[PDB]
C-alpha cells in the first residue's frame, strides 16, 4: 500500500443542532504521500489549484477521494491545492466544510458531555492499497473555546482503525478492510443558561407552590394551586425545542416531572383536608402542620436524584 | 439483458421527518455486471474515481444510470468508483445520499411499525435489456439499533418486481417493463417520549378534572372545570406538530378527545345540577355519589379504545 | 413547424404548501420529435444517457430545451435519456421534480376545490418551429389517491394553446407566439383534519358559553364569558399558519368571528342585565329566558352562512 | 460603445418575504446589441441554446455578463438562448429567478405602499464600453393583480442611469462609471387580512375593557382588567412575526400600545377609586360617570393618531 | 513574492442572524498584482469573463484563489472577470455573497456593540510567494446606514496580519505564514423595537404589581400577583429566540429576572402578612406603608444595575 499521512486543522465548530444531533465543522485537510519523483519549472513544489487537479488526474496522478463517513448531506469543498514535490512526494490539501453527526446521549441535559467526530476514509483503496501512516490534528484555534455552550475540553483523541466492509465482499474477495481515521473532540455543556433560564423560573414556581399551604382560605389554595399546575405542564416540551423526541428523561424534564407530582400532590392533599372538613370544624394538627414537610421531601427527592449523577 | 448484482449498504437512516413522511437514508449502492474482456495496467482491476467515469463512458463503455423511484429532491451523489475487471466485469459503486418518501400510516400514533422503503430502478433499460439478477443489503450498521425514536426490527426484505410503464409504451411499443429493485426496512416507534412527556401531563389533568367532582363549593367547581377543559383543548394541534394535519385520529387525539366529552360532560353535569338546585336544597343522593362513577367510566372508555387494538 | 409529443407521467404530488401556494411535482417527460434519419449501431434505437447529450448536441443534433413556466425555482432535473431511431426519430425522457405555483382560491377553505397546473412550454422556439402535436397525461399513479389532505378526483385535463409573447416582439417581429401545454389535476381537500381538530373544540366552546346563560351567580357568568371569549380570540391566526394573509375570510376565521360575535353579545347582554338591575330586584321575564334563545341565533347565523355554499 | 437594449418580462412576483425585506421575481431578460455581420446555415437567425453559448465565446463571440444588483443570494438562471442574425445582431435571453431587496419603509404597516426594485447592470463593461440605450419592460401578467397580499398599481416605472465605482477608480482611471437599469414596481399592501384579523379582535377587547367600569362588583372590575391586560400585552409581538425588529412603530402596534395605556388607565383610575373608597361610602359623581368618557378619550386619541396619515 | 493590492467594495450587508452569530455580506473584490508583460488585441486591456478565466489558467496564467476564512458555508461567487494589461498587470474581480461569523458578545443586548469582520487569505501561497501590499475597503454604500437593527458608525478599519499555520508545517517546513486581510465595520445596534415592545410592556406589567399592594382585599393581592408572576415567567425565553442560549445574562433577562424576584418578594410579603393577620386584627404600621417602598427597592435595583454600564 502507500502511506498517507493525514493532518486535519480544524478552523471552526459551529451550528451544533442537538435536533438532529449534527455538528458543522470546517477546517482543512493535508494527506501527504509519496510517488515516483517527478520534474517540475524550476524544483520549488509546484502548487496546482483547484479545477487544474482534474488535468493532472487526467494526466495519470494518484488522487485519492478521501471522504468523511459520518456526514450528514454531501460536504461542501472550498478550494483544493495539489503541492507536487521533485522528490516525489504529493500533498492534497482542501478546505472541507461539513454537517456532521454523532451519536449524542443526553440523559444528563445540562450537565452534559458530548464529543464531535469526524470520521474520514478513503473511497475506493482498501488498506492493501493505501494505510494512513499517521494523523496529528492541529486544533489549537478551538482548544479551550465555547463555541456556543459547549467548552472544548482537553485534546482531540486520534485514532487510525481498520473497517472491514461486508458489502464490498463479492466485488473484492479476500480484501475489503478499509483504513478509518477518527478524530474525537470532547466538548462539555454550558449549563448556566438553563441554570439562570429555566432552573430558576421553575425553582420560583414551585417555592410558590410550597407557600400556597401557608394559605388560611380554601378559595385562593386550589386555584393557585391550579395555576401553577398547569404553568408546569405547559413546560413539558422545553426540552423537545432543545434536543429530539427522546425516549429517555433528562435532568429538566425529571424536574418537570416532579413539579407535575408535586402540585398534584398538594392539589389532592388540599381537596382531602376539605372533604374531610364537611362534617364540623373537623380539624386535626398534623395536616395544618405539613405546610413544612412538603418543601423537605421536595428536596429529599431532588436530593436522591442528584445522589445517583454523585456517584 | 445483462444481469446487474446490487449490493446497498446502509450507513444510516436519519432525519425521518413525519410531517412530509421523509427520511434521510446514506449509503453505497454496488452495481456488478459483466462486459467484454478488457486489458488494465498490470491484471489489477483498474479503480476509476469520480470525475474519470465520464471519461471512459464518452470512450464508450456501457454505464447505466441507476435512479431511486421513491425519492424527494434529486440524490445527493457522493464520489463514484467504477472498478474494472481484466476478465471483464464491470463494478460500479456509489455514495447516495437521498430523501425518500413513504406512504406511512399513524393511526395508532405512539405505538406505530412504518418502513422505510428504497426504490431502486434502471432509468433507461427495461428488463429485455437490463435485468436484476440479485440484491443483497448489509444493513448491519443499524440492524438493531435506534436512530431518534424508530427501532429498526428485522432484516431489511428485498425484492425484485417489474414495473410496466405506460407513458413508455409509445415510444417502446411492447418493451416498457422495467426491473426494480424494493428493499424495506421495518421500523416501530418509541413511545416513551409521548408517554412521560403527553400521557401524562394529560393523565393528570384528567384525574385533577376528575378530583374536582369532590369539592363542595360552585365557586371552583366550575372555574377550575373551564380552565383544565381549554388546557385540554389547547392540545389539539399536537399531533400536528408531529405529524401531518392527517384526516384520520391517532391515539393522542383520540385520547384529547375523550378529554374534551369528559370535562364538557363534567362542566353540563354540574350546571345541570346547580340548576336544578334552585327552588330549595334539591339535593338527590344520586348526583352526589357520581364523582366516583364518572372515572370509572373514562377507564371502561379507555379500555374499550384500547381493546380494539388489543384484537 | 416540428411535430413534439409530449407525455408527461406523474409519479407523486407532494409538498402541497399553501402558504405559498405552491406544489412539489415529480415525474417523468417524454418529448418525441421526427428528425433526418440516422445510423445507428446495428439497428436498434440508441439511448444517450445523461452527460452525453451534450456530445450529440454539440455534434449538431436539435434538441429543444422545454421549460416549466409556473414553476417556483429552477426545476431539479435527474437523469435525461435521449433515445435516437435509425428511422429518424427523436425521443428525450427526462425526470423533472419542480416546486410547481398555481392561483389557489381559499374562500371554501375545509371544503376546497384546488388545481395542480403543470404549464411547458419550449423556451426558444415559437409554433412556427415547435408545435405540440398532442399531450397525454399517464397519472395513473395518483388518479384516485389521498396525498396529504387533497384528493385527485377525475383527470388531468390536458390543453394546447398558443401564448403570444410581448417582449418578444421586437426580437421576433411576427413570430412570437409560442405553443404551450397546461395540464390541470383536480384536487378536492380533506376537510376531516379540520372537522375533529379545530370544529369540534370550537364548537364545545361556544357550547359550553351557551351553557353560561344557566347559571345563577353574576360573579361565573362574566368571568367564564371572559375566558371562552379570550379563548376564541387566541384562534385568530390559525388558518393565517396553514393558508397565508389572505384578505378574504374563509369558513374557519368566520366561524371564528361568529364565535368573536357570539360570547361578546353574550358579555354585553349579562353586563346590561346587571348594570339596569341595580336599583331592586329589577327581574323581567325575557332576559331570564334568553339562554335557549341565543343557540337558536347562532344555528340561524351559521345556516344562513351555511346556505350560500348549498346554493 | 455599444447598445444594449434590454426588454424584461415579468413572469410573477412571489414569495414576498417581510422579515428580511426580499421578493422573489421570476421572468425573462432580453438583451440585444448589433455587432459584425455574421453568417448563419440558411438565413434565418440561429438559436443556439444553453451549453452551447459557451462554445460561442469561446470561438469570441462578445457575450456581456449582465448581473441583478440588488439580488440576494445567486439568481437561478434557467435556460439561456443566444440568438444571432445574419446582419449582424445578437440577442441574449434568458430566464432569471431571484431573490430581490428593497430598502422597505413600515411605518404604516396595514396601509402601506412599497415598491420592488430591479437593477440590472453590466459586470465587467462600464459605460464607455457598453451603454444602455433604452428599456422597456413587459409586465403585463401582474399589470393590475393581487399576489398574496399586494396589489400592483401602475406601470413599472424604468430608469437608466450611471453609478460611478470607487472601488474600480484605481483598475480603471477615469472611465468607472457603469450603465444601470432600475425597473420600479409600485405595490400597495392589502390591509384587509390584518382588518378581519387582528383590528377586529383587538376592538372587541378594548370595547369589552370598556364594558368592565359598567360593572358594579371591585372582584370583577380589576381581575377582568387585568386579563384583558395581559392578552392586549401578549400582542406585542405581533409584527415582529411579519415585518423585521423595526426600530420605528407601526399602526399595528401603536394600536397596541394604545390598547396597553388604555387598560393600564383603567386599572389604575379603579385601583385610585378603591383605595380612596376607604373611610366610608365615598362615592363621588365624577369617577361614577367616566365610564362613558374613557371611550370617547379612546376615539379622541385614535382619530388624532389617524388625522396625521390623513394630512 | 508578489505584491497583491486588494479593494473590497461592501454593497450590502444584510440577514444579521444573531442566533448562529453569523450576517451576510455581498460586495466585490479586486485583487491588483503585476506579473509578465502581454500582448492583447489592440492595447486596450483585455476582459476574460467568467467561464474563461479556466481558460487563461489552463494556459498558464498565475491566478491566485483567495479565499475567506471566517465564512459559513461556501460563498456564493456571481459573475467574476479578469482584467489584463498589455503592461503586465492583472486584475481579478469576483462578486463574493457569504454568510460570514463573528464572535459577537451579547452581554449588553438591547444597547450592544459588534463588528462584522470580513477574513481574507490566499489558499495556498504563503506570504514568501504572495503578500498584501495594501486593502482600502469601500465601504460608501453602507458608511453610516441601518441595515435591520444595526447602526454601521464609523469606518472600516483594515488590518493586514501574518498567521502562522501548523497543520502546514511539516508539507512546508519554514515557510507557512500566510498573510492575511481582516476587515472590521463596527456596529451598534438600535434599542428602540426593544424599547417600545419588550421594556415598555414588562414596566406597565411591573409596576401594575406595584399597584397591587394598594389594594384592601386579599382575595385580589395574591391571584393578581400571581398572574403577573406568571406572566414575567413566560418571558424567559424572549432572549434565546433573538440571540442564541447565551451561558451569561444581557440585560433584557436580568431584568426579567428582576421581576421574578420582586413579584415573588411581594407574593411572599403579603402571605406572611395574612399568616401574622391569624389571631385578630394584627394590624401593624410598617407592613400597610411598604406599598410605596417597594417601587423605590425596585428603582434602587435597576439603578444599581444601570450604574455598572455608567461606569
Ligand atoms: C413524600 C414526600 C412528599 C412527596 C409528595 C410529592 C411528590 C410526588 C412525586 C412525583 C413523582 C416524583 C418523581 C420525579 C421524577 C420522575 C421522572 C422519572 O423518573 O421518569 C418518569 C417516571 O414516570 C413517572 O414519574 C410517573 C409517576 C407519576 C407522576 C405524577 C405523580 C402524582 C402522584 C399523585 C399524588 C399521590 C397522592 C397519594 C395517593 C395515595 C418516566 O420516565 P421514562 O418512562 O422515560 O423511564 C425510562 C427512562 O428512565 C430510561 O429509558
Ligand atoms: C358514560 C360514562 C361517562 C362518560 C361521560 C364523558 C364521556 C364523553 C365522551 C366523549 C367522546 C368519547 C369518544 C372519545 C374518542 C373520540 C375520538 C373519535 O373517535 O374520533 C372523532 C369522533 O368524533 C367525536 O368524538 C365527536 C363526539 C363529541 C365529542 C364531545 C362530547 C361531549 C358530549 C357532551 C356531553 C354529553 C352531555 C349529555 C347530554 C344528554 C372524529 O374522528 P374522525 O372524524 O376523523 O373519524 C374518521 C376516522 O376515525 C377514520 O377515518
Ligand atoms: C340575533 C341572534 C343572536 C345573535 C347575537 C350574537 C351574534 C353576533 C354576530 C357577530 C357577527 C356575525 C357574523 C359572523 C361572520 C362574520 C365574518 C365575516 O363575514 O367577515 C368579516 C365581517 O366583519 C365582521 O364580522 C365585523 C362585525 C363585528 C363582529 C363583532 C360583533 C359583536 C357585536 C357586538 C354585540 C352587539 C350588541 C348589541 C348592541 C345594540 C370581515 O370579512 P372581510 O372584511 O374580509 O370581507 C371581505 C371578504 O368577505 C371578501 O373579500
Ligand atoms: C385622556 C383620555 C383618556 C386617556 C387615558 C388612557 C390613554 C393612555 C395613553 C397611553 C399612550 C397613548 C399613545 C398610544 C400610541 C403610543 C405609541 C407611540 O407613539 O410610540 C411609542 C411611544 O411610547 C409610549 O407610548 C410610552 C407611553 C406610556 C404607555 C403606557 C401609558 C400608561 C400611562 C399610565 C396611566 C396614566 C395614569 C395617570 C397618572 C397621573 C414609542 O415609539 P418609539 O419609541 O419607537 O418612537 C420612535 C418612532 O416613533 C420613530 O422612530
Ligand atoms: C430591598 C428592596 C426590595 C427588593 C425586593 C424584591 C427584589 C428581589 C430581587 C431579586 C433578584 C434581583 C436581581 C435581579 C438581576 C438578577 C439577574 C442576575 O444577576 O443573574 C442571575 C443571578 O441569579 C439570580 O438572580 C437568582 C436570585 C434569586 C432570584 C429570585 C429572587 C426571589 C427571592 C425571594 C424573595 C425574598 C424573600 C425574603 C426571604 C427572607 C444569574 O446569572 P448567571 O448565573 O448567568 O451569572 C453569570 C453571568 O452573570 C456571567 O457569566
Amino acid at each position: 500500500p502507500v502511506d498517507v499521512s493525514v493532518s486535519i486543522f480544524i478552523n471552526k465548530i459551529y451550528g451544533v443542532n442537538t435536533l438532529e444531533q449534527t455538528y458543522k465543522v470546517d477546517g482543512y485537510i493535508v494527506a501527504q504521500w509519496t510517488g515516483k519523483p517527478r520534474k517540475t519549472p524550476g524544483d520549488k513544489p509546484l502548487i496546482v489549484e483547484n479545477t487544474q487537479i482534474e488535468r493532472w488526474i487526467n494526466n495519470g496522478l494518484w488522487v485519492p477521494a478521501l471522504e468523511f463517513i459520518n456526514v450528514v448531506g454531501s460536504p461542501d469543498t472550498g478550494n483544493k491545492r495539489l503541492m507536487l514535490f521533485p522528490d516525489g512526494r504529493v500533498i492534497y490539501n482542501a478546505r472541507f466544510l461539513g454537517s456532521f453527526s454523532n451519536d449524542m446521549d443526553f440523559r444528563l441535559f445540562p450537565f452534559d458531555r458530548q464529543q464531535f467526530v469526524l470520521e474520514l476514509e478513503p473511497f475506493s483503496y482498501n488498506n492493501q492499497q493505501l494505510r494512513f501512516s499517521d494523523i496529528q490534528v492541529y486544533t489549537e484555534n478551538i482548544d479551550n473555546e465555547e463555541i456556543d455552550e459547549w467548552w472544548i475540553r482537553g485534546k482531540a483523541s486520534t485514532h487510525i482503525s481498520d473497517i472491514r466492509y461486508d458489502h464490498l465482499s463479492s466485488v473484492q474477495p479476500n480484501q475489503n478492510e478499509f483504513s478509518r481515521i477518527t478524530v474525537r473532540i470532547d466538548a462539555v455543556r454550558n449549563p448556566s443558561y438553563y441554570l439562570w433560564s429555566f432552573i430558576l423560573p421553575l425553582g420560583l414556581i414551585i417555592a410558590a407552590s410550597w407557600s400556597v399551604f401557608w394559605l388560611e382560605s380554601f378559595s385562593e389554595r386550589l386555584q393557585t394551586s391550579f395555576t401553577l399546575m398547569l404553568t408546569v405542564v405547559a413546560y413539558a416540551f422545553y426540552t423537545s425545542n432543545i434536543l429530539g423526541r427522546l425516549p429517555y428523561t433528562t435532568y429538566i424534564d425529571q424536574m418537570i416531572i416532579a413539579g407535575y407530582g408535586s402540585i398534584f400532590a398538594a392539589i389532592l392533599l388540599i381537596i382531602f383536608a376539605h372533604h374531610r372538613q364537611a362534617n364540623g370544624v373537623e380539624d386535626d394538627l398534623l395536616i395544618q402542620r405539613s405546610r413544612l414537610a412538603f418543601p423537605l421531601g421536595f428536596l429529599a427527592i431532588g436530593c436522591v436524584l442528584v445522589i445517583r449523577f454523585f456517584t
